[PDB]
DNA sequence: AGATCATGTGTGCC
DNA sequence: GGGCACACATGATCT
């Protein structure tokens, strides 16, 4: 656990913090609620923390979750619709 | 500098990483590709999920559920249309 | 070795 | 006479 050691945890150790810190800005950078704002923190006029990206991120995942389930109905409407014309036309000589 | 005061530092601190933690698990636990996984990190709540994983599927699953969103505009479109089609007939 | 996560610190802004 | 985020530098553990 000499002095060349020391060196070479604060070499890994800070590589894990801003490995951390990209996935994050990364993260942020693909919402696009947040993604034009600067940061509190090193990637490498209001700053953006940690905390906030993360929460954005959950909220705007139930937000695309929430449109997949509109897109789902949305569907099924138009399917519906499609098949009351058909009958509709196939029926009105009957 | 002071021992009650360095005490109050650390109390904090603990705090703030527990915030992250949880604010990480949270994320995972909306991703369904990873959400019933265990977690390498203490939330303040057979192998383990770590921070930058769960990171990086919440990228990965982003961009496919906006690359979905393009894919369901198209079928709603088609539907639109063929819709459009039918009552022109009358 | 190398990654990871937890613990104390010191710093700087509100 | 305060809390906060964030960075840093260690210690402990696991592959």
């Amino acid at each position: 656990l000499t002095p060349f050691q020391k060196q070479a945890h604060n070499k890994i150790e800070k590589r894990y913090r801003i490995n951390i810190n990209t996935k994050i800005a990364r993260l942020q950078q693909i919402i696009p609620w947040v993604a034009s704002e600067q940061t509190a923190f090193e990637v490498g006029s209001t700053k953006l923390n940690k905390s906030m990206i993360l929460e954005k991120a959950v909220d705007y995942i139930l937000y695309l979750q929430n449109n997949e389930r509109l897109y789902e109905m949305e569907v099924q409407r138009l399917k519906s619709e499609i098949d009351t014309l058909k009958q509709d036309q196939k029926l009105e000589h009957h």
